[PDB]
DNA sequence: AAAAA
DNA sequence: TTTTTGC
DNA sequence: AAAA
């Protein structure tokens, strides 16, 4: 009865995950084609397995799956194999594939991708034990940080400890923008328990120019004199008002274990902060919030549905010729569209 | 790999 | 068939 | 170039 759209954009998807049985082996099918460099084959199994989390039930016979989009021959074939037996023979396949395994290894560190994995691969590496004890590698300063905090990056940060990151954060950030607005975005502003980092959004109503520009730099400085920042990598803005980011900083923060309210006395926490100029607010804070395929969902339906371009600092309407101005992330939907989605109703 | 053009 | 897939 |  439920007609049920191919975007993310258009599905509710919330938590509650009734086919983790088929999305993980879903996940790692895509996880494989993304190393292979086989771009269309990830992208089709990631939606197959972004449609499958927000059904409000779970598929336990092939029947289950009619009407339901993104699932061609080939998922159906996966689906109906993990119905067959409770396992997938594909995804156990790409489980024991050494590329695979030394690929998912190596890009668990801070600072390496798909090139620096793929590149110690064909040198014949297989631990991170025989990758940081050779004399002969170059690392990067991320990489560096990577290996050093490993066990507290790979560990994740739960609610208590995003909390307790957001306090700081909003410490530092008042201190020199006293009416900034510091929103926690990513999967935490999506409902989440847990997640690899944590996500904040500043803005200001009343700074200038260079006040906005200079509040990452004062609050990293006053952060490095604590003892507190342990990695910071500061990209200046690349936006531009009539047309690429927003200035944003990839962060290691050391978190006291006194400032969690839920060893060594502290942990290493992954942190990204993005400043954005107050007009743009709705378009970072939905860019931002996510998930990945909420966001890319959105962008394709707007080009490929209503002739717009959407990105983290504007809207654009191509017949109209008007860019689409929006305080709020309901402004947007509603250019859009769009029923309004919740944030706990994205992670698609 | 799936859906559209 | 070719093109697109956040771009 | 590469990591986000
Ligand atoms: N390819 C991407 C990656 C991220 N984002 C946006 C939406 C999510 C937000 C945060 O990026 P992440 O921190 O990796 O997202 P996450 O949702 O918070 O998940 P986690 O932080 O647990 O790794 O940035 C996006 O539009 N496109
Ligand atoms: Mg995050
Ligand atoms: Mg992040
Ligand atoms: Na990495």
């Amino acid at each position: 009865v439920k007609k049920i759209s191919q975007y993310a954009c258009q599905r509710r998807t919330t938590l509650n995950n009734y086919n983790q049985l088929f999305t993980d082996a879903l996940d790692i099918l895509a996880e494989n084609d993304e190393l292979r460099e086989n771009e269309g084959s990830c992208l089709a199994f990631m939606r197959a397995s972004s449609v499958l989390k927000s059904l409000p039930f779970p598929i336990t016979s092939m029947k289950d799956t009619e009407g339901i989009p993104c699932l061609g021959d080939k998922v159906k074939s996966i689906i109906e194999g993990i119905i067959e037996d409770g396992e997938s023979s594909e995804a156990k396949a790409v489980l024991n594939d050494e590329r695979y395994k030394s690929f998912k290894l190596f890009t668990s560190v801070f600072g390496v991708g798909l090139k620096t994995a793929e590149k110690w691969f064909r040198m014949g590496f297989r631990t991170l034990s025989k990758i940081q004890s050779d004399k002969s590698l170059r690392f990067t300063q991320m990489q560096k940080a990577g290996f050093l905090y490993y066990e507290d990056l790979v560990s994740c940060v739960n609610r208590p400890e995003a909390e307790a990151v957001s306090m700081l954060v909003k410490e530092a950030v008042v201190t020199f923008l006293p009416d900034a607005l510091v929103t926690m975005t990513g999967g935490f502003r999506r409902g989440k328990m847990t997640g690899h980092d944590v996500d904040f959004l500043i803005t200001s109503p009343e700074a200038t120019e260079d006040e906005e520009q200079q509040l990452l730099h004062k609050v990293t400085d006053f952060w490095k004199q604590q003892g507190l920042l342990l990695y910071c990598d500061i990209l200046e803005s690349t936006f531009e008002k009539f047309k690429d980011h927003f200035q944003k900083c990839a962060l290691i923060l050391k978190l006291d274990h006194g400032r969690v309210h839920s060893g060594k006395g502290w942990k290493a926490i992954r942190v990204d902060l993005v400043m954005c100029p107050y007009d743009r607010r709705a378009f970072a804070l939905l860019g931002w919030t996510g998930s990945r395929q909420f966001e890319r969902d959105l962008r394709r339906y707007a080009t490929h549905e209503r002739k717009m371009m959407l990105d983290n600092h504007a809207l654009y309407d191509r017949t109209k010729r008007v860019f689409l101005e929006a305080e709020s992330e309901e402004e947007i939907f509603a250019h859009l569209g769009l029923d309004y989605i919740e944030p706990w109703e994205r992670n698609a």
